[PDB]
DNA sequence: ATTTAGTTAGATATCTAACTAAAT
DNA sequence: ATTTAGTTAGATATCTAACTAAAT
């Protein structure tokens, strides 16, 4: 019986925290797997930075920043776009695609670990409402 | 249908960010507020660091280096605590104070809006679905 | 012995304000 | 002659590694 702030702000941490020992091993952080996991998923649309920094919800550095370190890691790759100097377009590379296929997993138990607390009636209401609360504040 | 995973990850951050531009008032970060609030609650005990730590639930240089923000606003001080000489006793500046006393409303309105966004049943179904799965990750 | 309490310093993540590099 | 894409400055937060100092 807890204040929102509290819970929603436990929670996340925790699972950074959980996620940041099981992906330890591959080298990376939570964010840097999300982003390599988002990558995976959708770098069919010839993928630019602000794409990206808008499907994070994070800003322009921060993404810039994040990006970096993963091309650090050779993980992705910055072709400077054709019809522009300014577009760097982003993929994987296959060392970051051998990555993402072999953590992948790791996020996938957290998931079913979660969605294991309760039952199908509850999850659906459970993150529909959380749908909805996110809303109220984006 | 989104994954658990992003939607704390997502609630989280912009309760941070909804949070520190409502603060910006201030001059303090979202979660100076919560330790701040912690020690006009607890204040009276009286904390260590540590002890604010695990309230928190954060490692030891991490509230080390808040204490220090807070420290340099001059809205805590702190000084070694006389039979345990490895503690420091961390209190509430009259200043502090009063700082936590105006901005203690934004915490609440938060709280609010995101209660008011649900059946009184709803949220009893929320809050406690979301103490359990805090619980599952330790 | 070993555990506790706190600091410091290097990473990463994040931010806003402000930059440069370059397309309109 | 002007936005617009991406980076840098320097701030907070967070973690671990490494440390010191102290208690049990």
């Amino acid at each position: 019986e807890f204040t929102y702030s509290y819970l929603f702000r436990m929670i996340s941490h925790e699972m950074k925290q959980k996620a940041d020992q099981k992906l330890e091993q591959f080298d990376i952080t939570n964010e840097q797997g999300h982003t390599l996991g988002y990558l995976y998923a959708h770098q069919q649309d010839g993928l630019t930075q602000n794409d990206i920094a808008k499907a994070l919800q994070r800003t322009g550095p921060t993404v810039s920043n994040l990006l970096r370190n993963l091309e650090r890691k050779k993980l992705i790759y910055r072709y400077v776009d054709a019809q522009d100097t300014r577009r760097k377009n982003i993929g994987l590379t296959t060392s970051g695609i051998k990555l993402v296929e072999a953590f992948t997993s790791i996020f996938d138990e957290m998931e079913q670990t979660l969605v294991s607390q309760l039952s199908e009636e509850e999850n659906e209401q459970m993150k529909a409402n959380l749908t909805k609360m996110l809303s109220s504040l984006q």
